[PDB]
């Protein structure tokens, strides 16, 4: 599925991303946008042969499991196809760990590089939240 902006922005803040460890609810879209440009279906293959996967693009070297990527952990418990669904709970869950990690949301390359420190507010200007 390819979400609308704020069709996406209601569906993380029901799913509690909202200010969610202190990010605010304009980061967890613009990162949305940049890493997957809204797809869920979004997948990339890394040079150290792990994939990035979903809306999201978690990554199998550690957060889920893609039956192909050696001597990878599952910190989500997930097999990463459960990423690419329609219904985000399970990627919005997992982000959640990743967040938690130590990092923030650095973790998120598209984030690091394109949303960090700027106006991320207008990620969800417009939306009825």
């Amino acid at each position: 599925k390819v979400f609308g902006r704020c069709e996406l922005a209601a569906a993380m803040k029901r799913h509690g991303l909202d200010n969610y460890r202190g990010y605010s609810l304009g980061n967890w879209v613009c990162a949305a946008k940049f890493e997957s440009n809204f797809n869920t279906q979004a997948t990339n293959r890394n040079t150290d042969g792990s994939t990035d996967y979903g809306i999201l693009q978690i990554n199998s070297r550690w957060w889920c499991n893609d039956g192909r990527t050696p001597g990878s952990r599952n910190l989500c418990n997930i097999p990463c196809s459960a990423l690419l669904s329609s219904d985000i709970t399970a990627s919005v869950n997992c982000a959640k760990k990743i967040v938690s990690d130590g990092n923030g949301m650095n973790a998120w390359v598209a984030w690091r590089n394109r949303c960090k420190g700027t106006d991320v507010q207008a990620w969800i200007r417009g939306c009825r939240l």
